[PDB]
């Protein structure tokens, strides 16, 4: 067992901050997996299959800041094409392996299983470009720099990079690195720098009221210290949109809610909307972050922080890393910033399931929700601190939030998981529940069961058949995906049930699937703004 | 509800073959689905992920000779990517319908769901184009046209296409057809066809022994009567390999099993490699059938018949279609072919289990066999007439089998389906059972219970935990996925316990889910033959 490229590469992908390989295995990739299973550093996870592998190597990566997915060539990796273009799209910095015949094989054109019989092994390869910023055919010749190249534009990007490992590279002789990767944040000219501190410098200098609103980004880059370090030092009203939710403290002095647009309370709208300067942090304006685009902030009222460029009113600022410009921006709200804040039911509904949630998240909890009236609701729950809130509304595949529950208790194997989950949604990726059962993870899977697509049924066709789903017997769900589940299982329709189970589940002793059932057309106060939205 | 751009491509899916769309509902998508509701001659088919209403479509297209399938946008069309390669890689004509935003919002380059969040609304189109004949964006000015230009690409080469439906496209105004969508078969050119018979004839003219070898293109391109007239009008010795199984009735005289090159049992590899002229009708030398490409077949051996091309000896005759020279190689065959053939247990195992299920198979069956021990184990069944054995053993994705299924017995509700399923390939697409549950169907399944993937540990690393999966409770799953199942589940691990199960579920009066317990270790004779030639 010589140190080889494989071996290269898990080293690679543990100083990246990965611990876990995510996958599904195949007779390409075999030989690669005795090294994962050799290694100290890295522990196989096997998943039921690898679009949920992909999932859950995403909800991974948002706790652990990195994560790797390993597939065997064609029928895997694409599989996991859905899983890693959600990563791409939401900045989520996923490393793709892909197992892959030898080289000789590929060379000869043979007529492999999981080719297209054409004799072509660079198709998969090319479909994979728009979703990864960075990728590499390994060879004997380019193994190493390659895979450092691939993970430094990983880390760099904070997006997903594909790799494929032919079976007899992989074994190639490889020496072990003496200086683990890493990537040493740029610095920003210095005469650019100064231009955009003076142009930020100016506008704060006439803002008599400003106002802070973070978004996803800041999560991505490692930054979320920073803008809670910020509006300690500078109290401002700030808030976060959906994708951002869980950056601030939500009960501290100066949040009074989530941003959504035309959509937000009264108090969010005009806390930020009101303000005559907003400095928005890695924000991204989606329709549905933004409630049909119907947000009012103009580009004379914002300053703008993206990862490699700033913006003040019309003029850009490009080669100023974000956080440069934000630690330029904390200096001058510093020194221009004055302001002070100055802040159970019966049946269940929406409204009184959504309450009931209120009273039970706590500090430290990992709440996920997935696209429906789960994230449209989600969105007004107040987070204490340390919440890692996992939302996926711009990519918005249903099915991610079960998977990369999976990958986040396994990247947090002490911390307690909240999965929301729509009853469509669950039945995409209903087999990774046998995966949460195997690694006996304790998760609380509330599962909102009102019988169809209900957002689907708000946007267009109540009554049509095409939003019904097959219906499911959620409780038993956990028994049928493993010999000797320890699950407890309750189907509640009260409120005061409904607490009382959560009570019951509080400290997950064991994994909790509560079936919440609601009605058809019951709807979150976001999504029927969204729905108002969509009209002409 | 003027007629328009959605009901004339419904028009055209029935003409092509398809009673039915298989798909997941998304928001880019609904107003389309009205017309799919509102038609009388096609069927909304709800499935439970995108993955699975590929694999229908697939198993539906094998059975009626098209199908299609409906996805959102984005999140939808890329998690069915990998089920449109197997369509592509085994030729089976399913049509990828993807319901996209209005021409205006992409235009305008928004952030809306389902994208990368950069404006670019033409990623997976291209994405989709290595695994597709012909695709189209169907804008207002090409719609009808580009309709028609897809679906006849896809019926000339049988393999799957793509057609992108802005929202506001499938509106647009347009008119019924007059005449149905039809192919009208191309004809070779008089010189071109002459010179391949003349050549054909020569070398059947000295042909001693002569022999038959007919696979899964035959299948495709609706020459399975022709083959079967013509080995009965001309008896010979005559075979398939694994993907083509199905085209003979492999009781008849002149037929000796399925051929795998050196795998094969004694008499085949003499029936076929035996002859001194082999005609190899739709045939393709993959890894699998051939066990390791270790068949021997000489150009000089062999005379060729390809989709658009045939080839005698060395020389090739291109522009011909493949039932031209069908009807060719008969009349020559007719001529110059002086040829006339002339002919329980305890525990359970790979060897009475399938010499048990080789009594309980009947003319009429639809037999689907995934990847692993069930489609390399089932080679060996001796097939009555009119079965239809589907099976995937070029792209070899696994899950694909019991999706196929639903899509299988959706095509034909009067037929009895028996699913072949790994407990590894299950757990892959268990969902679709559900849709089986909904749609009230009677398969009889039979999950191969090895605990874990036995194919990989016959390959490499049989004790290695990458082989090891969640061990499910298999008889439970029907009551979990369906409120109220018609279904009976037994589990079996004695050979008479089988055939005495087998006999209960005869006429399959609900569905069947037989949990098959077998050894870790127990491998088909034919994937041992596979390991063998894998030592190289
Ligand atoms: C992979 C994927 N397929 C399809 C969709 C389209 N889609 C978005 S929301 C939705 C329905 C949501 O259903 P459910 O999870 O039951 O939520 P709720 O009823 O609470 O709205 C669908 C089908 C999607 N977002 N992702
Ligand atoms: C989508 C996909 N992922 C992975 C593989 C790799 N693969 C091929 S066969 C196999 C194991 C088959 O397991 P099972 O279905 O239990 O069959 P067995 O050999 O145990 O009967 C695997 C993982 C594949 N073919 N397709
Ligand atoms: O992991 C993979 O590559 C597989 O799909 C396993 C497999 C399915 N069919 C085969 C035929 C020969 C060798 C491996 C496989
Ligand atoms: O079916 C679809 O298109 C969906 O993905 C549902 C959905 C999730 N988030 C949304 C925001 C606006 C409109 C639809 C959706
Ligand atoms: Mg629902
Ligand atoms: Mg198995």
């Amino acid at each position: 067992t010589p140190y080889c490229v494989a071996d290269y590469l898990l080293d690679r992908l543990t100083d990246c901050g990965a611990d876990h390989l995510f996958g599904v295995p195949g007779d390409y990739n075999l030989q690669f997996l005795d090294h994962v299973i050799d290694s100290p550093d890295i522990c196989w996870v096997g998943c039921a299959n690898e679009l949920n592998a992909s999932y859950a190597a995403d909800g991974y990566a948002r706790c652990k800041g990195f994560a790797a997915l390993l597939t065997t060539f064609g029928v895997g990796e694409l599989s996991a094409m859905n899983g890693i273009a959600g990563s791409y799209a939401e900045h989520v910095p996923v490393l793709h392996i892909v197992g892959a015949p030898g080289t000789a094989s590929q060379q000869r054109g043979e007529l492999l299983h999981h080719t297209l019989g054409d004799g072509e092994f660079r198709h998969f390869y090319h479909m994979s470009e728009p979703i990864t910023v960075a990728q590499a055919i390994l060879t004997e010749q380019n193994a190493c720099y390659e895979i450092d190249r691939v993970l430094t534009t990983m880390l760099r990007e904070r997006r997903p990079g594909y790799l494929m490992l032919p079976a007899d590279v992989a074994k190639k002789a490889a020496t072990p690195p003496v200086n683990a990767l890493t990537l040493r944040h740029a610095h920003a000219d210095s005469a650019c720098l100064k231009a955009f501190r003076d142009a930020a410098e100016n506008r704060l200098a006439m803002s008599k009221r400003t106002a802070l609103l973070a978004d996803f980004l800041v999560l991505r880059h490692g930054l979320k210290h920073a803008l809670q370090k910020w509006v300690k030092d500078v109290p401002m009203a700030h808030a976060t949109m959906l994708m951002g939710k869980g950056i601030f403290d939500e009960r501290h002095v100066g949040f009074y809610g989530t941003y959504s647009g035309s959509a937000s309370a009264g108090a969010v709208k005009e806390a930020i909307e009101g303000a005559d300067t907003v400095l928005c942090i890695g924000t991204r304006f989606t329709d549905t972050l933004t409630a049909g685009f119907t947000h009012q902030l103009t580009p004379s009222q914002t300053i703008e922080v993206q990862p490699h460029a700033s913006r003040v009113g019309d003029v850009w600022f490009t080669g100023i890393p974000m956080l440069q410009a934000i630690e330029t921006l904390v200096e001058l709200c510093k020194q221009h910033v004055h302001d002070t804040p100055v802040p159970p039911d019966g049946s269940l509904t929406q409204d009184n399931f959504w309450k009931t949630l209120q009273t039970f998240i706590r500090p430290g909890d990992i709440i996920l929700a997935d696209q429906g009236t789960s994230a449209f609701g989600a969105i007004d729950l107040r987070l204490p601190a340390d919440v890692n809130f996992i939302v996926q509304p711009l990519w918005g595949s249903i099915g991610y939030t079960l998977a990369a529950a999976f990958g986040a208790q396994t990247a947090c194997p002490n911390r307690r998981v909240i999965v929301l989950t729509g009853d469509g949604a669950a039945q995409l990726t209903i087999q990774e529940l046998g995966s949460m059962l195997r690694d006996k993870q304790h998760p609380i899977i509330l599962v909102l069961n009102n019988e169809g697509y209900t957002v689907l049924r708000a946007i267009h066709g109540p009554e049509q058949r095409y939003n019904d789903i097959a219906l499911w017997n959620w409780t038993q769900i956990p028994q049928a995906l493993s010999l000797d589940p320890q699950a407890q299982c309750w189907r509640v329709s009260e409120a005061e049930q409904l607490a009382d189970v959560l009570e019951k589940v509080a400290h997950h002793e064991r994994l909790s699937l509560i079936e919440v059932m609601l009605p058809k057309a019951d709807i979150p106060p976001l999504l029927g703004a969204i729905t108002k939205a969509l009209e002409a």
